[PDB]
């Protein structure tokens, strides 16, 4: 079975054979279309197949399918499954497992990066100060003075259900949002509750516009734990434009580590409920989403009024016009400041490179065209000419739950 | 069964129900999402005709009345004899403009009701179809006060008697290979200029030079005739801050019309049913202008804005992609040709889905589609989850005549 994609700029035309080693599913069927939907404990029965395709696949990439080696890690898992209702990975297989989560993770431009990812392995992890620890390394790791390296921590998989290793933090790196009483939004409007739970456990909010937050950390389980990564090891970049000076004086800052922290690592059926991972920005994430969406720091007015564009008609294309301006500035001061990121166009270029590559010697690369198009600027970037089929491949990045609302506290 | 669409900006939550309607298939299985390709008998038409006809009664609230059971009853007998049926007007006029209402990439479908049926099933010749079509043209265009329209030539018969627009809009621009190597004109439109020439059209090998219909009646040849030229409104291309602008000798026609669809209604196949609306300005200013494979302008208006183009960093082709919007939209309004920006336009769609989920249980629609192709996330549409499913009464895509035709 073959599946063609048409890039209609270059009427290059690409044959996927991939699509066939999908699992699990999309959503969609033969009569509705979800692909613009934002969100669409095992047993010893599941997790056997899982484990089993899993590890061909792994073997098969070290070119020793069938060989003595794997017929033995595979003897090896089945009994420590049917003994222990799961199993441990080798340190290769979780290194392996992860990179290929990422690979497969078909809302990600940033992809051509799959094989460069630096994996800490925290399944020794016990408590929340071990997290901790872990994360404030991860972070300097990452950062690296500016020169960002892609990274993710692991921390110890899921067994029960019941002692779950979470970050509570959406990203390892993000400012809080204050809810005024006059309905008005400190900081950041995305982050309003989760401050809220942070306050709560017991954080002294500063109550500024640019409040990095707490970790939230809970290990085996617990009621989790606050803790502030050392300001030290936040590196962040003040935004100014190359010719607009009065754009510093909008107070804007951002911070250079992207590190997503609350979604799910699936490798051959174990669930890494805890793998925080971070690579480096795309402009228009900041640009674009960050500061221009309504329900975010929302500046596009106050950006427009300085640069006195006429505001009276939409037609004038003032918030188009505002809205470049500021991604330029966030361009500029992370470039100034050597502190990695990449712009829309060149992030996407990149992709249409890695995906032709992928296509040639993987037989396909799944993409969630919905995704992997830049908010700004969606048709003189290549991506959006370029047919895309989406499936799901495993090892797999997956959503779950926020844990305030599945947490059984302790007290 | 009943499934909910969230907005991510506002928070607001719409069921839709009008999915369990459905009745085509969307190219994507529980494994694949095909949601990114652009392009996935007596015995079969009654069931058809039914359903149809069900929708028909049910909207002017006499479902179950003798006068549905009565034209049931017609239809059917029309069909065992004759093998196909004959639409009323008025189930002609509901079928065009649901067949719009249910076009799941439009954004303009806001304007659905309000559409303007030319009842062309009386042609019989290409002469007759290109009187037909000026006066759809001269119409629609209305001096610049564009209103929407469309065009009904007959239906399909057995197929050997097709009427075919050959065109794909019914005011294009030629595109021409050179000897040079690179395409002068509009390159989208090169293969069917060939056939344009071939026909017989002398090519003038100008860089706007409007194209000739080429028209099919009765599945004969397609012949060859210009549209009046006093009936194609166009406008120069003006910046109201950049007065070199117009030196780029860039012009539009005021005029979208879709030529090459085909409209499905209970099972008749109209495969010549021009139809037409106004622009959107990035349709003009971002894809007809911008895109590297039709006149790829962005490199010269950079150029004449003096950006920096040496790294792709200093956004200077977003910056010259704005001016070169904002100079379509000033010189359709500057020209009081009608003309929609696309904050203005996806806003309105907002609108529109929010009175469809209310009043029929849901909109379809196709976010890769409806998202404009510039500034995507300050437009409400981008923060808007949307269920795409297919409907009928229906505009389809059918393959490019001179594939078809036998000559
Ligand atoms: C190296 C630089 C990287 C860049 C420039 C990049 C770029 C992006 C962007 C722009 C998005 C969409 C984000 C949004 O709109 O919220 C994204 C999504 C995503 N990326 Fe990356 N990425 C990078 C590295 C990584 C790494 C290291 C991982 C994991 C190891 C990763 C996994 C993901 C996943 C799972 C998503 C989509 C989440 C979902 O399914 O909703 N990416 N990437
Ligand atoms: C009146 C103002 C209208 C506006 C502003 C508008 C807007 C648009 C736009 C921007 C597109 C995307 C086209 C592209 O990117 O090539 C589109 C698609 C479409 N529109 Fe409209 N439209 C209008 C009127 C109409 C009318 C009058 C009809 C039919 C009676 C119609 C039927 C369609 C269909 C069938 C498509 C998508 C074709 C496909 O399936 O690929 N629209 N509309
Ligand atoms: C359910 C849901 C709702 C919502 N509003 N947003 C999300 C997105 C969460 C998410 C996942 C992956 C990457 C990023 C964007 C952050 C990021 C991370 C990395 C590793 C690199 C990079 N350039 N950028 N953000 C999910
Ligand atoms: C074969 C084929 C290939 C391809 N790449 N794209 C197409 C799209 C055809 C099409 C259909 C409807 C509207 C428009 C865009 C033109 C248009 C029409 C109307 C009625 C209103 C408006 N504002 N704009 N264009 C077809
Ligand atoms: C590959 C992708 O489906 C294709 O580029 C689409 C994307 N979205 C579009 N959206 C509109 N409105 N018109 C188009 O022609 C396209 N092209
Ligand atoms: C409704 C729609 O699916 C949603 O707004 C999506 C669209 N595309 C996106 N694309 C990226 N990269 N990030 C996002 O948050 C979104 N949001
Ligand atoms: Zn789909």
């Amino acid at each position: 079975r073959f599946l063609k994609v048409k890039n209609w700029e270059t009427d290059v035309v690409l044959t996927d054979t991939l699509h066939l080693k999908s699992t699990l599913e999309t959503g969609c069927t033969e009569h509705i279309c979800m692909g613009s939907i934002m969100l669409p404990v095992r047993t010893k029965d599941q997790l056997f197949p899982l484990a089993k395709e899993f590890l061909d696949q792994y073997y098969s990439s070290i070119k020793r399918f069938g060989s003595k080696a794997h017929m033995d890690r595979l003897e090896e898992v089945n009994k420590e499954i049917e003994s222990t209702s799961t199993y441990q990975l080798k340190d290769t297989e979780l290194i392996y497992g992860a990179k290929h989560a990422w690979r497969n993770a078909s809302r990600c431009v940033g992809r051509i990066q799959w094989s460069k990812l630096q994996v800490f392995d925290a399944r020794d992890c016990t408590t929340a100060h071990g997290m901790f620890n872990y994360i404030c390394n991860h972070v300097k790791y990452a950062t690296n003075k500016g020169n960002l390296r892609s990274a993710i921590t692991i921390f110890p998989q899921r067994t029960d259900g019941k002692h779950d290793f979470r970050v509570w933090n959406s990203q390892l790196i993000r400012y809080a949002g204050y809810k005024q009483p006059d309905g008005s939004t400190l900081g950041d409007p995305a982050n309003v509750q989760f401050t809220e739970i942070c306050i709560q456990q017991g954080w002294k909010a500063p109550r500024g516009r640019f409040d990095v937050l707490p970790l939230l950390l809970q290990a085996n389980g617990n009621d989790p734990e606050l803790f502030q990564i050392p300001p030290e090891l936040v590196l962040e970049v003040p935004i100014r434009h190359p010719k607009f000076d009065w754009f510093k004086d909008l107070g804007l800052k951002w911070y250079g580590l992207p590190a997503v922290s609350n979604m799910l690592l699936e490798i051959g059926g174990l669930e890494f409920s805890a793998c925080p991972f971070s690579g480096w920005y795309m402009g228009t994430e900041i640009g674009v989403r960050d500061y221009c969406d309504n329900s975010r720091y929302n500046i596009l007015e106050e950006v427009a009024k300085k640069m006195d564009l006429d505001m009276r008609k939409t037609s004038s294309l003032w918030k188009d016009q505002a809205l470049v301006e500021i991604n330029i500035a966030v361009l500029y001061s992370f470039q100034s400041d050597k502190v990695t990121i990449v712009d829309h166009h060149s992030a996407t270029e990149s992709f249409i490179k890695h995906m032709e590559n992928e296509y040639r010697c993987r037989g396909g690369c799944p993409a969630d065209w919905v995704w992997i198009v830049p908010p700004m600027s969606g048709s003189i970037t290549p991506v959006f000419h370029q047919e895309m089929l989406n499936y799901r491949l495993t090892p797999s990045f997956e959503y779950q739950p926020d844990p305030w609302n599945t947490h059984v506290w302790k007290g």
